[PDB]
């Protein structure tokens, strides 16, 4: 009865890869039915991906497409929308909730519980995004969504990042031909056209206790340097990193 | 099922809790394991407290603050890390007779399961690869068919005592306890040395125990953590101080 989650994750081959798919695999192995679609940013599925994902014993769909200013990402999670809908019936009987979450942010135990039980729309603070410490939604006494507590443009009809909400599967399988734009893409945006399309901001469900609290946090992570490997190499080019 | 003992020194910055929640969510799964979180800091924090409180996990929170002044050559974490050895030898009598390996996680490395069941065996000081240290893709100690580790595969100073980072190694208890007087070395330490200064106390080149297959596996990241811009949040501030992130 227990709704599955389908975590959509975009996600693409240099050095830090595998560590942030270990981690967050590990985060995701204490998630009871967790559905992770992965959408690699390739021409092919790669092996690197494709034993990890086997060797974590996860319920999981391996996907793959390749991006050709569009937002990083955004091709495959489309896919993953695509694939969704090719594989759930519009009106099905199988409870689900979708959310889209990036390879490098750090996710709590508690954020997927709070996502679980989402009807419509759900949304929660997100820490390290618009130049601040966190954004939020802004919340009225009653427990709507009235707003939104940011800085880069206040404004936007979903002024909220990737990370900061999830979408009852119902609603994009009914919505059939929603995806996230990638042509006439505005700063920021691009959460905005597809929310758009799916809920109305009365219609969204405040979590993280009327979103007062950080349950999920936009980390991102340094690239390393490779400057000693020289121009020919120094490691063995056949060990897996 | 010997107890892992592991060291972890952290400091209050806006992605430290970020960094112990992953951190923490990874520990979950190991069984045994005793987490000893040090802050840096002169008392112990609500947010580390309260967060420590909340994973479940098995640990001791201890405290000791690195001088101002002395962050102002002394590697990071130092005194957390001797601060946790002393803790362990007053803790565990010299004889304890009691199965432990300590190991040095720092809060921003990725670690894998399999590198904990790894190093639970140790019987002196075990040592693996370490993805993205010392300018590489990975430094790996080198062994030879004897099963001994002979040197180490590092471009910088790969002819020091132990070319290896934190994260490349553990120790056993039972050793920790017995040479009392170890500790890594405060101040003056050569920029990578560190790690030589403790080990060179423990053991020898011959009694390194070569673990993830003979050094041939990456099992732990060496990743560090952007710094969040906070620039919308102007001189006065923008969010609300007392929300804890
Ligand atoms: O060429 C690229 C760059 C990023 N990504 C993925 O898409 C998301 C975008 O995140 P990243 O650039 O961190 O985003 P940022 O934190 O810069 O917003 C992450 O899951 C990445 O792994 C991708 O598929 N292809
Ligand atoms: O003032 C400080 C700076 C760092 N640390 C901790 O000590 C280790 C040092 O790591 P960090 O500088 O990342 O090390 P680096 O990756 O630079 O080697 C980490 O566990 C930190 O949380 C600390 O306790 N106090
Ligand atoms: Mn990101
Ligand atoms: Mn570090």
């Amino acid at each position: 009865a227990l709704p599955t989650i389908h975590v959509v994750t975009p996600t693409y081959s240099r050095p830090v890869q595998k560590a942030e798919l270990t981690r967050m695999a590990n985060t995701l192995l204490h998630v009871p039915n967790l559905h992770w679609l992965v959408v690699e940013d390739a021409p092919r599925r790669t092996p690197l991906t494709a034993r990890l994902l086997r060797d974590t014993g996860l319920n999981y769909t391996h996907l793959h497409v390749e991006t050709p200013r569009i937002p990083r990402g955004t091709m495959q999670r489309n896919l993953a929308l695509r694939w969704l809908r090719e594989t759930f019936p519009r009106n099905s009987s199988q409870p689900g909730v979708v959310y889209f979450a990036d390879d490098d942010n750090t996710y709590s135990l508690e954020l997927f519980e709070e996502m679980r039980s989402t009807r419509r729309v759900s949304v929660w603070p997100v820490a390290f995004v618009g130049g601040l410490r966190y954004e939020a939604p802004r919340v009225n006494g009653a427990g709507k969504v009235v707003r939104w507590k940011t800085v880069f443009d206040p404004h936007r009809p979903f002024a909220i990042d990737m990370a900061g909400f999830a979408v009852n599967l119902r609603l994009i399988l009914q919505r059939s031909q929603a995806y996230f734009k990638l042509r006439g893409v505005k700063g920021g945006y691009q959460e905005s056209s597809l929310l758009r399309e799916l809920v109305t901001l009365n219609d969204l469900e405040p979590k993280a206790a009327n979103c007062t609290k950080i349950l999920v946090w936009h980390t991102r992570t340094e690239k390393p340097v490779l400057v000693n490997e020289g121009k020919k190499g120094f490691t063995d080019p056949s060990v897996e990193i």
